[PDB]
């Protein structure tokens, strides 16, 4: 209600649009009319920003700033919320590739924090303590947070043979702890890493809740099944039991026989078990994994030749275009897939038409110069199921990509027809983000995946496995069920050149339902991509 604090939120508006000019100006000069007023008639607040001020009055919520909440970067959203980041310092963070939390935390980490301009020593300790807060306040870690810091402490415990545990080992989208598995005994452990406290051993590092588990070397290959964990080590527990054995931390034992327990190929062989990828150790597993292919088949990083759906500076990217594909071949891959916000995404800097027809100029430059790139655009899906640009607009474009970014409080019903209705356009190439589900901040939109997922079926849509931490969405146990009926997209949706390591959690998600190179669309060369989708339309119609 205080109309002080309609100032704030008005401010706060033209603050996050100045991150990423005709409305930062003109939210920013409505607060400041606001301001010297001891909506309708109010001076300097247009039909738009008087509209909003009686809904946040009703409703108690600022429209505007709900729409930035559906279009901006999940990774940007974390950035809002570390104490003492300016707009100018995360747009300054954006823009030299600092992209979420856990890279922030890196930047801290490794001096590259202080040494851009505005930073120094000691802003990037205090902006560090302030990010460790965010991570112990949350319940449960990142993917990417906990993979980062068991990654980080295995360099310091070298010698006694690290190796990701739990959680991290088997890619769960969210982590109790970065947990990892070590030969050796709890002193070894704590001359490397003195903090720690010995229950295995835990601690605290970052923010990050650590978990260290050790064993004689005759004894890691049980107490790498046992820190699976929890779901699986119940069961292979049960099944050893039920065999005459007891498995321990301890080793694998037999009445008075110590069977010696090097690795976990060992254990399985001594109860005459057929081995079990710890890609496949999930309870949705349990009756399925037998029938899933042998991990030397599925997919890995370096089977993803096409990067799709990446964003740039033309959008809400924090690098330009050539950055990005020169980023994309450094990595080893083959070739880029352009794919910037559209008109609607308006606090994500989206594309008017022609500004796009100005991007695909820039584009074909690039290309001139030898550049391996493929022009999509991330088409905003409309509240009725409509797409955001037309269709001869859609078809100056190698690829395109729906996606919802606004409504995402209509009804179960009302939402399941627009994405029908977005996934059945004849123009349509891959459905991003399925239901816009954010790790951590927000569940997804109320939805019928299965009717969804049967629409792109019908017209032959591909999927998209949205590999950035903070979605992996479509969810692996929705491609696990699917993985038969659909052709999937792992996609980094990069915002930034170091967004496109990304790749690396998509394809642990992809892994788990069992996705082979030719499940993944991505897995085809540049040439080979372009007539996927020529085919892909012509199929259609
Ligand atoms: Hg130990
Ligand atoms: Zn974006
Ligand atoms: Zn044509
Ligand atoms: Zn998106
Ligand atoms: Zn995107």
């Amino acid at each position: 209600p205080s109309r002080h604090r309609l100032v704030h939120a008005l401010e706060r508006t033209a603050d996050l649009l100045d991150i990423l000019d005709f409305k930062s100006r003109a939210y920013r000069s409505a607060a400041r009319s606001l301001e010297e007023l001891n909506f309708t008639g109010i001076p300097k607040v247009g039909k738009g920003i008087a509209a909003e001020l009686s809904d946040f009055a009703r409703s108690g919520t600022f429209a505007p700033l709900e729409a930035a909440a559906g279009q901006l970067p999940p990774g940007l959203l974390d950035l809002l919320g570390v104490r003492g980041l300016g707009p100018k310092k995360i747009r300054s963070l954006w823009l030299a590739g600092i992209d979420s939390l856990e890279r922030l935390r890196e930047a801290a980490e490794s001096g590259e924090l202080a040494g851009l301009k505005g930073f120094g020593a000691k802003s990037a300790a205090t902006i560090l303590e302030n990010v460790v807060f965010l991570f112990e306040a949350r319940q449960r870690q990142s993917l990417r947070a906990g993979l980062a810091v068991a990654e980080e402490l295995a360099g310091a415990l070298t010698d006694l043979s690290p190796a990701p545990a739990g959680d991290v080992r088997r890619g769960l989208e969210t982590v109790r702890a970065a947990e990892l598995t070590v030969t050796g005994t709890p002193d070894d452990v704590l001359a490397r890493l003195p903090e720690l406290t010995v229950q295995v051993l835990s601690g605290d590092y970052e923010g990050v809740p650590v978990e260290i588990a050790c064993a004689p070397a005759e004894a890691r290959g049980a107490l790498d099944l046992l820190r699976s964990g929890e779901h699986f080590a119940g069961q292979v527990q049960a099944a050893a039991q039920a065999r005459g054995f007891t498995l321990t931390a301890g080793g694998l034992s037999r009445g008075d026989e110590v069977l010696p327990t090097p690795t976990e190929a060992v254990v399985f062989h001594a109860l005459d078990l057929p081995f079990r990828p710890a890609e496949y150790r999930e309870p949705e597993h349990d009756d399925l994994w037998q029938t899933l292919p042998d991990p030397a088949e599925l997919v890995t990083v370096g089977d993803l030749r096409g990067m799709i759906h990446t964003h740039s500076t033309w959008s809400d990217g924090g690098a330009s275009i050539r950055e990005m594909a020169e980023a994309t071949l450094t990595l080893g891959h083959e070739f880029l897939g352009t794919a910037d916000h559209s008109r609607a995404a308006y606090y994500a800097n989206g594309l008017t038409i022609e500004r796009l027809r100005e991007q695909l100029k820039e584009i074909r430059e690039l290309q001139r110069a030898g550049l391996p790139i493929v022009a999509g655009s991330e088409v905003d899906i409309l509240d009725d199921g409509s797409l955001d640009f037309p269709d001869d607009v859609l078809g100056e474009l190698d690829y395109v990509v729906v996606s919802v970014h606004s409504n995402f409080t209509l009804d179960a019903a009302r939402q399941t027809e627009r994405l029908i209705r977005a996934v059945s356009h004849p123009l349509v190439t891959v459905l991003g983000h399925a239901t816009g589900r954010l790790l951590l901040r927000r569940p997804g939109y109320a939805l019928d995946l299965d009717a969804v997922l049967g629409a792109c079926e019908a017209n032959g849509t591909v999927v998209e496995i949205n590999a950035n931490a903070a979605r992996l969405d479509l969810d692996w146990r929705e491609a696990l069920r699917w993985r038969e009926r659909l052709k999937f997209a792992i996609n980094t949706d990069a915002h930034v050149p170091g967004g496109l390591r990304d790749a690396r959690y998509g394809v642990m998600q992809a892994r788990k339902a069992g996705l082979t190179p030719a499940h993944v669309v991505n897995s085809l060369g540049r040439a080979e991509f372009l007539d996927f989708v020529a085919r892909q339309r012509a199929a259609r119609g």
